[PDB]
């Protein structure tokens, strides 16, 4: 049961989307969107750039004024509007699914079962926190009655990366809109397509116009406009540590507008002699090798205690020579390509590095095909600390594995790094999942699993992996305001 | 580093306390209160009955009124208050040690360093809730606003057991008057002293009057006159099940009042092979013997698996035959007297039972001394499910083991019981530990240890051992009534 | 757009509903069901008594175990559930508003426009919080992991009236099924079809079989089988004050189950001087005339401030008298008949009452038509507090007005009851609104408004109007059970 | 009832204060302490820098580390220590309210009644948090147990400003402690010398050493070091806006480490034609003056509806022509100096813009005496909204009155600032009372009140005003790092 598309594909939507109305460029101009596995133009996309990101921030900030459809309507039925969104949504899924893989490279089976059942259980989950945010009634000293309202922020910009690039639609817009926000949303230039056609099922479901806004275009350009703009209140972003960087300086010169960020990881395994050897060779291994490695949980430093450690990398091996290359359309194809040249450039860099600074080659290594940004899936054993493969995101199909054999070193060296979205341990003692899971600082740490994700638990990273918490009862916190309310009064009772 | 009082006890406090005055009972009547260690008489304390406990309720009610300082103060001064009861008890912790000890039969290091270390705890946690207790703000379709209040419920009727008489009176004290309450409490007619020394010290930390009110006495009197009052709003209580449930009727065929009820356990363990098997009889031990099994969370059903199960019934046997029978006042000694003649009588009738229904008595099994209620610490092995001794409450010094093959099984015969108060868990198994926990029917499962009770937790029974939850965040909602108010207005904004 | 059934009712479903089963009653009888604008036979339904109630607690305690379908399934996929349950109400709100008013005796436009969009609403509402109920982790003394299960309780019995059939089934089960509990519904014999058709429409959405149960039939045999069952964990209640103790008394008796309870109400306005005398009127008297005044918070009494106190009489009278009577499912009509006989016997008995004790008789106070269990709309002036009126809830079309000159002797006598369901406050003065508001006794205090209830708001009573809240937040607390587990660790960290 | 010290101070704490010792500056650097009363020099304290910060921030760093007493210590032990520090505070109330005084520019009497007893209240309020902080158990899809850990975040750089440096330093440590964190602070050069009393009372409390650091010295020194450490996990300001903007910018060049900002305000009051005259102008009088307006919340707009406007501007000068200008520690005293030059430049530069720009002047318009930063209490009227005296915070006692007649209108103006700390509504409507509050863009909005900030309540501004929230259970967020916890098991139940 993994149906497709009895028809091909034909794209539709390539506008500026804003005000629930189709725009060309201010500019007139237009960039190609490409296919990773083929490297051929799907299309032409218009290229927004600051004064497109303005008119949406307009339109965005109209929606938001107080007494507009958007503010004064029940919070249920904002509620009803997302639900309404995901039906849509499944009713498009295998269109969505489709665009997802031929434009993202992603593997189709993934699209359709995973990310877009995602979607759309993400956007069921945040419909149904619309009208339980709530705020506090406070016993204050003195004679007074004082209360909260967890307000939306306001104008939210958003700006999208091309590796999940619906799921990250759907995590950034769910929560905003639940809350009340409007939001102008920027993908990245590799893959606006689907942004867009949810954009037309946005209008379809009957979101008043200027909640949601689109505007496709390039990083330094677009993205740039949205950080350093003075009406947007907050910005999110998925992406690139120097962005993350660069957002927050521009937030901070222009308008202290908030940021939450997430960033790298380079998420550490920690494989104890008691672990079940197959369970954590096999979620380690997809863990790390999961959509071509382009996964920001990417389980890249694979630490496993000595006695099992031959036994682990001969299994993790075998397991990594098993896969298929190709068209992630076809069916039976098991990986799909990296989604462009510079990230390409960099694995194969990065591999590189691997095998002068004298890490041990197990397969792979290369690139692969004729066509496309293949890389062949990689494996690295007696991998050191200092070493390129260990210290930086690779985003590639590449794996690390490491030996330990002192459980307190390890967990200092797990911690060795400035990143920290998440980590993984193995073992079958409680005491040790316990006291070993409390010790790592990161966002997630999965245990006798791996990127387990869901809508209902937050998700962040500790230190430079990024700040605040997407999703869960604590991500909804990140998109509302609270305004404290105090009343004088004659005399209050308890 | 265990004090003790450097001087005698001097009893002081005899009297009901209403309005923070110290009255007489209005038939004049007086009972005897007795050392359980030696059977004589310590003093008289006025009996109260149905008259008085009009009285308190008539002084709680004035005290509770709109407009009263108990309920115009601010909330973090009822938490001051809170805190200085907690000093003070901290200051007479010698006196209130040696007088639970002398009346309650209780050992007195216990006393010290448990009872009292958890009382000044109990409360300085509620102390800190007081003015963290707080309504909602709420999204409700239409054009309104809407926002909670949790007040106070009002008179709460508060009656206690003998078994831990201080602890009882904080738990029930504390989380009452933290949310704003007034009280009338009805000490177990064998252990008024402690209350009543609290009182003194309840009105030198300067409560208003009427907001604690203690009338010692009798349960068919004092006791019923509480539960059948028709202006209390609110009664708790801990003891047996037959009198929760003379409670509960008399609440229902009165004025409705809510009720919350801590009643029998006969709560079970489950040693798996792979628990670590000291750890396990030690928790388990000190889990049925605690306090001569006077216990609500006595662990008296002890299910082994096979493989351990003779080692484990030699090692528990081996711990039982240490202790030193006495006076709970002298150092060393290990094990105090029951508290009265017929819980005695119960013990011993039950031990009976189980030697004659066929359970094999590994030692112990008849009474001790020629003076005070003791009874010989008691093991059995080989018992059934169908025999008096692992069915009925027994409170007392005797401990039940039981064998088990199937976990499937064990698990069943862990829930087959009307009781549910708590259980515990051993084993070196993650995956045991967690599915064992969540199917055991129980409120609180330990695992891995046993009878760790903490302010900071919530806790109370599953089915026919009570209702409702003391402590923790969750155990303040019990002691607020909600109110919902909502304002029409001419148009809400989100 | 107030849209009808475009061909006549056929009625399907007249049996008992058991693990997604229709079945015949255990004894083969079956009741009646009238239409009461008509007093006609509409048709008959299986009555179940005891042995069927024994049969659905089977089916409800298999669903609820360990490892079952509804115990395993994600939260979220419950939620899943209720939310296609909606939609299924929705699909049916024709069939279904039309059985309700032809059952009922409830007009057709309330049905449709707001008993049909209140279950339905609710129903997503609920369908919202499956995935969001959240235990704690707790930092509790010593070296423990701390946790707490908000588990479901388990088998909820849930007894259920007459004047909202619909509403009160979905306000019972929404949140019940939400928590992941099962159910034994127990209908009011006069309206048992709805309920039944909705049945109809579990076993399409899909819900595994046993979860929900139907019983229809009478209270002394079904109900109190319910009451009395020792294998139902909590039972759910609106209806009678004297039934209400009935089954704390019986819940009591047999194993302490759980209960809450909706009673009576005798809800009283104030009106002061400066309040918007018009807005104060409406709401008022659609406060207590609304569904023929069969409301449990029907506005019973109306005390207003004496210089505005004949001028509200005269146009609360004038609003009075404009109703058409008839069958509830012919356009323009705009009251109704009362449930039944009984019902009809006690109004005009009251109604009597209150001519003879020297209330002043401004419209009304008499029977109508020659069919159907008519009551003209009655009001009365001058109506004093020991008045049976002023007393006794009424439950028909017959309004109390009174008038007051201290606002102090006000708040007192509107709190003079054993009620306390909801209250009305209506004013200009912020301050007064506040204060007042916090000084009644009552669980909703509506102000400048009346009868606003939503899913998103905790409703219940103070005092002997019952216990426990249902719906909002706060009411989900009550369809849980929480469960402690403590862990033993080596070290704990922060 | 206002006590002072019964002796002369001395001034004793002046070093460096890191691991619970009292270090001299690495550079051997130290700096002068002025009275800005006198403009004399009260001593030298030793100049820390970035050596000093670094060696604070391995000292807080080392006392994070898991297994540290600080990290392995009972949460209520936590609280305990906050309490203790809260009870020495007390003790040495009459000595810290005077050198807060002498050191601060600040009205003894209001050091002594209001800045210490906000402290003392504060800490104990954040004390009761501690063992409060809990974290979640989730029902999370598929077959996973997933707990969130609410951990401290780990080293808090503090940066402190002049206005408040008692205050701020607990609104700072209390809640940071609270949940866990070490904190490395910075007071404002100005005032660092009730900090390093309170350092003492750490030590003396027994907080385990590097736990509290505190590192007095200047901003581009101290202070930059502090935004730029690559080892500080978050920082928190209260200052200007300027600095906020460095603060950002530094943080995200460095580590990305968490920051919260508060700023200025230009915070608006609108008085409505209904409202209490004499109430109004006494509280938004008030609210602008207090402490020489050296006030983030300073109510620097106040808007009065035409009708009342010109007695409100009568009655406002008749109570700023009645203050005692001199030395904060002499009784009967009513306006101290500000805190030194440049504030004092900044103040009268910004009145000569008023009068340039057109502004009434109703009194004041200079400074006074001969010794001091004393500036004359200013009042201006008919002023407008783009003169510079509407846009820019003063930080002085300078007063400006505007008139309005549209409500629409004033609402915008009001909003039409990139501030947004708070604001205030004066009104007898309710509606009008809840309409403004929820349109206005201000983190606190009063009504009928001003100025009333309490421990129990959230803090923090809209837009510019800054970011994140203080205090309440919100502010408690803030302090915080969500990890979440999921892990693999064979089969959940609910
Ligand atoms: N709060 C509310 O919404 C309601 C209030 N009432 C009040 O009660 C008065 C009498 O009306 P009734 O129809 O008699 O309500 P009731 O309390 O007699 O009936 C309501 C439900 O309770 C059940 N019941 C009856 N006897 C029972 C028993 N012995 N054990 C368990 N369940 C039993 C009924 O079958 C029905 O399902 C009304 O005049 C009204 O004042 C009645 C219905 C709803
Ligand atoms: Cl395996
Ligand atoms: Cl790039
Ligand atoms: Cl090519
Ligand atoms: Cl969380
Ligand atoms: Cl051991
Ligand atoms: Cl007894
Ligand atoms: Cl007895
Ligand atoms: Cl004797
Ligand atoms: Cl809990
Ligand atoms: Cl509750
Ligand atoms: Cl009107
Ligand atoms: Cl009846
Ligand atoms: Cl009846
Ligand atoms: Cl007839
Ligand atoms: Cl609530
Ligand atoms: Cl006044
Ligand atoms: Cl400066
Ligand atoms: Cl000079
Ligand atoms: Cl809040
Ligand atoms: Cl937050
Ligand atoms: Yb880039
Ligand atoms: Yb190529
Ligand atoms: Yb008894
Ligand atoms: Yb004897
Ligand atoms: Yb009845
Ligand atoms: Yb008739
Ligand atoms: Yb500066
Ligand atoms: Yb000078």
């Amino acid at each position: 049961d993994l149906p497709v598309l009895l028809t091909d594909l034909k794209i539709q939507y390539t506008k500026i989307f804003i005000n629930n109305e189709w725009h060309d460029s201010v500019s007139g101009k237009k960039f190609p969107v490409f296919n990773p596995a083929t490297e051929e133009e799907l299309c032409q996309v218009e290229e927004g750039d600051k004064e497109d990101v303005d008119k949406a921030v307009k339109a965005a900030r109209q929606a938001f004024q107080i007494g507009s459809p958007w503010r004064t309507m029940d919070a249920s039925e904002r509620g009803r509007l997302l639900y309404k969104l995901a039906d849509l949504i499944e009713r498009d899924r295998l269109l969505l699914a489709t665009m997802e893989s031929m434009n993202g490279g992603k593997l189709y089976s993934n699209a359709y079962l995973s990310d877009l059942a995602g979607c759309i259980k993400t956007l069921r989950y945040c419909a149904g926190w619309a009208d339980k945010i709530q705020g506090r009634t406070i016993p204050i000293d003195g004679n007074f009655f004082t209360y909260t309202r967890h307000e939306p922020i306001g104008v939210c910009g958003q700006i999208i990366p091309w590796n999940f690039p619906l799921v990250m639609l759907i995590w950034k817009i769910g929560p905003a809109l639940s809350c009340g926000n409007t939001v102008v949303v920027k993908p990245a230039e590799q893959t606006p397509l689907t942004a867009l056609h949810v954009a037309s099922l946005i209008k379809e479901a009957g979101f008043p116009p200027g909640v949601v806004n689109i505007v496709p275009g390039y990083g330094p350009t677009a993205g740039a406009a949205i950080s350093s703009h003075m009406d947007i209140d907050k910005v999110a972003f998925t992406g690139s540590t120097e962005v993350g960087k660069l957002i927050k300086e521009a937030a901070g010169k222009s308008n202290l507008k908030r940021v939450t960020l997430e960033l790298g990881g380079k998420s550490p395994c920690i494989v104890l002699a008691d672990a079940d050897l197959d369970n954590a060779v096999e979620f380690a291994h997809h863990g790390v090798f999961y959509h071509q490695g382009q996964c920001c949980i990417a389980a890249s430093r694979i630490f496993v205690e000595e006695s099992i450690y031959d036994e682990f990398v001969r299994r993790s091996v075998e397991r990594a020579k098993k896969y298929i290359l190709g068209n992630p359309l076809t069916p039976g194809v098991t990986q799909g390509p990296q989604i462009d040249k510079e990230q390409y450039d960099k694995i194969l860099d990065l591999i590189e590095s691997g095998k002068k600074e004298g890490a041990k080659l197990e397969c792979g290594g290369g690139p692969w095909g004729n066509k496309g940004y293949f890389v062949q899936p990689t494996v690295f054993s007696n991998v050191t600390d200092e070493m390129r493969i260990a210290k930086e995101e690779i985003f590639g199909p590449v794996q690390q594995i490491m030996k330990f054999k002192s459980l307190d070193d390890v967990i200092k060296r797990a911690n060795n790094t400035f990143y920290g979205l998440s980590a993984g341990v193995f073992t079958k003692d409680i005491d040790k999942a316990i006291t070993i899971s409390s010790a790592l600082q990161a966002g997630t740490v999965w245990v006798n699993c791996y990127g387990v994700v869901s809508a209902q638990c937050p998700f962040g990273g500790f230190k430079m992996s990024g700040n605040g918490r997407e999703l869960g009862e604590y991500g909804f916190h990140e998109y509302t305001e609270v305004k404290t309310v105090t009343v004088k009064i004659s005399q209050k009772n308890s």
